[PDB]
């Protein structure tokens, strides 16, 4: 059974999904834009036998509160940090996708000993040019429009394009009507959609925004030097991560195994939950037995 809980955090509240035996290591699942802990619903039960699974809804997403903030990357850093402290988590495996990987990389860079292992996919990295972002002309044009004043507000705040187009368009299988009802539930109003507009405007592309760009460059330098166990999952063709890029990226990290899932785009949990869950569970069991 998965439980949906709430925990007071800073000036607001955060929801999180929880399951697993509490005497096992913690695994923290970190979603990105514009999902929530719901995207881990078919993975968490498969890791539950070996770990204490904790999957928060980032502030402003899912069933978490909606404080009056900018929802910058650095805001998410503060709320996630506060969430981890409030639950008393002193060390954890991290499982992450999209902006959840930026949060995971930055957490690991600040507290390297916190990470028991990092399983990541479809991750954010500093992108020196627009040619380094994604793979398709239509994605490049759309995210350029997100980052254009006025245009981005119309597409995302008024028309909810990140939830209604980018999310189902970046998954191979068809989402059910109920699944899309869940994913749009946090975002019924223009004002509620602010976090899904701020995130693409935070993506580190061509040096902007400079603070995120610098921060993720440092995070990736720490990642490259780190020696904790790592799993990089990839889809084909993928989206932010192509198979060929994943192969080189993992081969240039220390202690990183590459898992090729097959047909996938950006939100790989919706196309390969059992492969991801079973692989993570076996990887944790391996690492825990090795102690
Ligand atoms: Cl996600
Ligand atoms: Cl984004």
């Amino acid at each position: 059974d998965i439980s949906l809980r709430h925990v007071s955090v800073l000036d607001s509240t955060m929801a999180y999904r929880e399951t697993g035996r509490s005497d096992a290591p913690v695994v923290l699942f970190l979603h990105g834009n514009p999902t929530s802990s719901y995207i881990w619903r078919n993975i968490i039960p498969l890791v539950a036998p070996v770990a204490h699974c904790i999957a928060p809804d980032l502030i402003g997403f899912g069933q978490s509160g909606k404080p009056d903030i900018d929802y910058r990357f650095f805001d998410h850093v503060r709320y996630l940090d506060a969430f981890i402290d409030k639950l008393g988590i002193e060390s954890a495996y991290l499982v992450a996708q999209d902006w959840g990987t930026a949060l995971a990389f930055h957490l690991a860079a600040r507290r390297p000993d916190f990470v028991r292992g990092l399983a990541f996919m479809e991750f954010i990295r500093p992108m020196p040019t627009w040619d380094d972002f994604h793979q398709t002309p239509q994605a490049r044009e759309m995210f350029r429009k997100f980052r254009t004043p006025g245009v981005g507000e119309q597409m995302i705040l008024e028309d909810n394009v990140f939830v209604e187009r980018v999310l189902p368009g970046s998954i191979v299988r068809k989402l059910s009507e109920e699944e899309m009802a869940v994913y749009r539930a946090p975002f019924p109003t223009p004002e509620s959609r602010r976090p899904t507009l701020r995130f693409p405007r935070e993506l580190p592309i061509a040096g902007e925004p400079a603070d995120v760009y610098s921060t993720l460059e440092s995070a990736h330098a720490a990642l490259a030097a780190s020696t904790y166990p790592k799993l990089l999952f990839t889809g084909d063709p993928g989206a932010l991560v192509s198979p060929a890029f994943a192969e080189r990226f993992a081969a240039n990290l220390k202690n990183c195994r590459l898992i090729r899932l097959g047909a996938g785009l950006h939100y790989l949990q919706e196309d390969h939950p059992e492969a991801i869950g079973r692989t993570v569970a076996g990887w944790i069991a391996e690492i825990e037995a090795a102690s």
